[PDB]
């Protein structure tokens, strides 16, 4: 029993933090075969006007107390790739995804090179992490593990003036209408992940918390009327064919769960909390809840 | 032990009860707070209601055209506004006996309780489901328009139904608390008919698992069948499909008996093609489809 916001372990990752300094700037690196990964803002805009200026030897990367030999640089969208002579013999079995708003993986918080905390996030709607991170983060990765396999789907790039965070995939395309650069720029209204909140009350009802619970059903088209209305996701078929197995695991249909939460959207929740929450939680995917509640490892 | 076909307490619908005129039309209202809910052909002149044009008979009344009655005493109206099919009269009195309620619109093979009222006043209380074809098998005569339709689980009332009128064939039509016609109607004395109704699938199966709940397993076999091959046989009874989510719902009720959906499915599939052969399943010689899943549990277990 139990329900936590839990982390992939870090492990994998930790051995692939570096340290990358380029002249007053020092920010994160990821370390993967023979080349460290960072923001290509660690030169800093015109990037290929201001790689042009640097050379090899300008990069300072650190792996623990060991500096390694920059023996290459070229970029890639908003990520520097710089060859170094060395291969990193902790190199795990690795993957470079894109993510879509809504999934979640773990981020390994990094500072100088070396990693000081790890968190579960989601890709919000408007492509934004509600992360923590402070001065010196950039270069933090976000991750999932599929088996032994680790898949890097985020890299930390910057804040935006509302507190959240906003960062690229390992190819360094940006996730959201976002660019590296001092400017204006605005995270967008954000929306709530309904398929998410939805696993998350299927993970309730395992653990015992069923007051939610009501006899009423929904279509599919009346429920995204109503979620439209409190800022939420629209559910599709794919979302509700997802949900498939839990639903046949506590025997609520979808649409039963659809119209627990349409009253938890109209009436609240009357001085009561699901798994020690008062908000309903949307960080948890439907996979994240099936893993948590059967055990999977790595 | 003994299964019922049980209606909710009827108390905390009973004390919102009002009776509405306008002119020479009375009906029933449901005074929740400081509204009156009513059906809104309240305001049609019989002459009106073949093709009324709601707004504009709504735009010519004035409050005290509407006389609303909580017992013996004169509610005043201080407002009205109409919603969808329902007239909703602002009234200058809360009332006071007003419960913990929610307005739900609910899906064909749900149940609920109707409390039957005329003059504003309950006479009866029965169970009702309605039916995939949208209409309701209820028992009610003229002046019976504004009766509603409720579900009191835990606390909370959820108003799901309020009675408009009476089809050709005898079934009802009526709305949701919003004035949302449940089905193809409208508030016409137009021609309308009821759609060919069949028989609620799931309802059915959770009453055969309430049999066996209940020490009744003579129509049980050793079959299984493909949800496919129950819903080939089921269309040909003018049985309502059963989807993967019927057969998730059904999941307790299995794994209490220790009968599987599809072995549930089996014997019905059997009860389709040789009747009961004189026998009866919980005191009936039909396939009983007005209870839930979720009403199975509740009277079976609580
Ligand atoms: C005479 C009678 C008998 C039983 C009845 C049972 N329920 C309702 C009655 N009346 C109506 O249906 C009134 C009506 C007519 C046309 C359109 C609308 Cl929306 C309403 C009943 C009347
Ligand atoms: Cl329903």
């Amino acid at each position: 029993s139990g329900f936590r916001k839990m982390a992939f372990p870090s492990g994998k990752v930790e051995g692939c933090m570096v340290q990358v300094t380029c002249g007053t700037t020092t920010l994160n690196g990821l370390w993967l075969d023979d080349v460290v990964y960072c923001p290509r803002h660690v030169i800093c805009p015109n990037y290929e006007d201001l790689l042009i200026r640097k050379s090899n030897h300008n990069f300072l990367v650190q792996a623990g107390n060991v500096q390694l030999r920059v023996i290459g640089h070229s970029m890639q969208n908003c990520v520097l790739k710089l060859k170094v002579d060395t291969a990193n013999p902790k190199t795990p079995k690795y993957k470079f995804v894109r993510i879509q708003p809504g999934q979640t993986f773990s981020v390994l918080a990094c500072y100088n090179g070396s990693p000081s905390g790890v968190y579960q996030c989601a890709m919000r709607p408007n492509f934004t992490i509600k992360g923590s991170f402070l001065n010196g983060s950039c270069g933090s990765v976000g991750f999932n593990i599929d088996y032994d396999c680790v898949s890097f789907c985020y890299m930390h790039h910057m804040e935006l003036p509302t507190g959240v965070h906003a960062g690229t995939d390992l190819e360094g395309n940006f996730y959201g209408p976002f660019v590296d650069r001092q400017t204006a720029q605005a995270a967008g209204t954000d929306t709530t992940i309904t398929v998410n909140v939805l696993a998350w009350l299927y993970a309730a009802v395992i653990n015992g918390d069923r007051w939610f619970l009501n006899r009423f059903t929904t279509t599919l088209n009346d429920f995204n009327l109503v979620a439209m209305k409190y800022n939420y996701e629209p559910l599709t078929q794919d979302h509700v064919d997802i949900l498939g197995p839990l639903s046949a695991q506590t025997g609520i249909a979808v649409l039963d769960m659809c119209a627990s939460l349409k009253e938890l959207l109209q009436n609240g929740m009357n001085g009561r909390t699901i798994l020690g929450s008062a908000l309903l939680e949307d960080e948890f995917t439907p996979f994240d809840v099936v893993r948590q509640c059967s055990g999977v490892t790595f």
